[PDB]
C-alpha cells in the first residue's frame, strides 16, 4: 500500500508514534518518505546481504527474520514479511524497539541525512490529526 502523507501521519499517530521517545510525528513521516516513499511493500538489499523491509526500511540483520541473513537476529520477533503489510502495526511496534535501542532515530541513516535538523513539521502541515 502507498500511503498518502496525511494518511500515514494519522495512522502513525493512532499507533502511538507521535512524540514516541520524544520524536514528533513529522520526524516519523519524513523518515518514511525517504526510506520508502510511503510504500509498505518497499524492499532493498544491503551490501552485507541483509534486506530492509517496509515503510521504515527495517533491517533483517537485527530486527526481523527473513531466513536468508546469516548470523542475524530477530529482535522484533516477526517475519520480515509482516513489515510489508497494508496494516502498519508491525512496522510501528518494531520501530518503537529500534528507536529505543540507544541512538534514537539515527538508526535510520536517511533520517539523519535528510530529516534531522530540518523543518520536519512541514511533513504534517495541513493534516487533520
Ligand atoms: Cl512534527
Ligand atoms: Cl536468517
Ligand atoms: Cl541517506
Ligand atoms: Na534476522
Ligand atoms: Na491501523
Ligand atoms: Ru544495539
Amino acid at each position: 500500500k502507498v500511503f498518502g502523507r496525511c494518511e500515514l501521519a494519522a495512522a502513525m499517530k493512532r499507533h502511538g508514534l507521535d512524540n514516541y521517545r520524544g520524536y514528533s510525528l513529522g520526524n516519523w513521516v519524513c523518515a518514511a518518505k525517504f526510506e520508502s516513499n510511503f510504500n509498505t511493500q518497499a524492499t532493498n538489499r544491503n551490501t552485507d546481504g541483509s534486506t530492509d523491509y517496509g515503510i521504515l526500511q527495517i533491517n533483517s540483520r537485527w530486527w526481523c527474520n527473513d531466513g536468508r541473513t546469516p548470523g542475524s537476529r530477530n529482535l522484533c520477533n516477526i517475519p520480515c514479511s509482516a513489515l510489508l503489510s497494508s496494516d502498519i502495526t508491525a512496522s510501528v511496534n518494531c520501530a518503537k524497539k529500534i528507536v529505543s535501542d540507544g541512538n534514537g532515530m539515527n538508526a535510520w541513516v536517511a533520517w539523519r541525512n535528510r530529516c534531522k535538523g530540518t523543518d520536519v513539521q512541514a511533513w504534517i502541515r495541513g493534516c487533520r490529526l
